[PDB]
């Protein structure tokens, strides 16, 4: 509630963003722009460069395949993240397994955005990077899936925002009190009431020239509603047809109940 | 600086708000509460007994549930013109591209009408003909196959919308806000409408503190309300689209078009 207080929160938050996720937004964009000699990544746009960097660092399951593993490697760090939140382990066990079953595809989306331009993203912790195209041009149900990821982050891009802010808006939603079946309601939303004053203040102390941006990164926890349920519904379809493709059992368990 | 000016335009929209709704939410707020007693719909007996007192302009189906579905539909059309011209009196909204001032109004009368249903429903029920009636939530509820479940979603939304306790001056910035959405599809000029949608958040903002100052971050729980209207009016057109295609003048189709 106090300023200093509010301060406080912000720096352990990033502290602890910094330590949970590997690739932060800075490193990814200084590997994005260039002008650098030692952080520059190779290039997939094609099939045979595909091979060559495999060298170096069915195609569509290949590619499929690689993100889920990193999906799964996002949760976890997501689930380490989420533990170091003031209040989160100490509420109900089963509002814990709750909020991480529904904030982790918000949040990975979200963090999605900060690897990618509207050109590619960035993968095998930045020494790659694929291309829109041809993820956008992968066969049958594959290339459409690739493609709403970037939609989005073009958009989430745009609001420039930097780590700092990131480590409160992703906290901000894990510790939303409106997910299906929470038990206790209240406890956690007086903890987002804080992360909200929070980010409110970061926001505007960070980004003091971008009018009303609080409001508009709220909205775009609007945009991460909806993009999860189109994820899913197209998930459910792809595992119809690929009777091949599994999933990591982690993944598994928080789509069984969607 | 800009304070006052923020307060007039809170002024502004209050106005016009009454001027433009029949059934402002502290009339309708009185009539639920006890404080001219409405007529009370409970079953089909007291259904027949009330549209053979009180004018129901829109009936000629002779079945129930489908009766009470047209209804809705025709307050709905009622509706839509309220809030077209409450709309014009918000500052800036004449002056933008026709074609905008359209695609705003087509794609957010259906997040109004839900947000100020809200203003005439308790648990229990809710209100209609400006009051006169009071419709029971467990008879519209449990009308048959699909009406039934088309029905309670908006109760469930109201019950949740109305723990935030807003009143009509409140709403009539609220409703400027969703309004002037910059990402409705198929704008052609975004800037304005973004340009006003920041005046009428500041004015919110202020708004929300200086009348509910013990109502920590309501701003932004108000905010998050509008996922909430989102994701419940995509489920309401897809259940309008099962209505249509298993249930059933071409005048009146043309009419209900929308
Ligand atoms: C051989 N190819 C590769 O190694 C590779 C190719 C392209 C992209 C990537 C990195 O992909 C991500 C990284 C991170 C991260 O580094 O934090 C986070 C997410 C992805 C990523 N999830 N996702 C999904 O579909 C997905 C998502 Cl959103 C959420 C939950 C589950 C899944 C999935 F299990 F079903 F995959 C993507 C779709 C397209 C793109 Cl472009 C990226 C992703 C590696
Ligand atoms: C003779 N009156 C009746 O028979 C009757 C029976 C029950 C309720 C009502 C009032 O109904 C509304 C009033 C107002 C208002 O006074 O401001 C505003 C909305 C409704 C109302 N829209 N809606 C819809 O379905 C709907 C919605 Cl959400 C949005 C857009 C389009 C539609 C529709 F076009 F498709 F109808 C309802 C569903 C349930 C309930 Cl309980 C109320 C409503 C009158």
């Amino acid at each position: 509630m106090e300023s200093a207080d509010l301060r406080a929160l912000a720096k352990h938050l990033y502290d602890s963003y910094i330590k949970s996720f590997p690739l932060t937004k800075a490193k990814a964009r200084a590997i994005l722009t260039g002008k650098t000699t030692d952080k520059s990544p190779f290039v997939i746009y094609d099939m045979n460069s595909l091979m060559m960097g495999e060298d170096k660092i069915e195609v569509a399951i290949r590619i499929f395949q690689g993100c889920q593993f990193r999906s799964v490697e996002a949760v976890q760090e997501i689930t380490e993240y989420a533990k170091s939140i003031p209040g989160f382990v100490n509420l109900d066990l089963n509002d814990q397994v709750t909020l991480l079953k529904y904030g982790v595809h918000e949040i990975i989306y979200t963090m999605l955005a900060s690897l990618m331009n509207k050109d590619g993203v960035l993968i095998s912790e930045g020494q790659g990077f694929m291309t829109r195209e041809f993820l956008k041009s992968l066969r049958k149900p594959f290339g459409d899936f690739m493609e709403p990821k970037f939609e989005f982050a073009v958009k989430f891009n745009a609001l420039e925002l930097d780590d700092s802010d990131l480590a409160i808006f992703i906290a901000v939603i894990i510790l939303s009190g409106d997910r299906p079946g929470l038990l206790n309601v209240k406890p956690i939303e007086d903890i987002q009431d804080n992360l909200l004053q929070a980010l409110e203040l970061q926001l505007k102390l960070n980004h003091p020239e971008s009018s009303q941006l609080f409001a508009k990164l709220l909205q775009k926890m609007t945009d991460l509603r909806q993009i999860v349920t189109e994820h899913v519904q197209l998930l459910q379809v792809i595992k119809k047809t690929e009777t091949d493709m599994s999933l990591h059992p982690l993944l598994q368990e928080i789509y069984k109940d969607l």
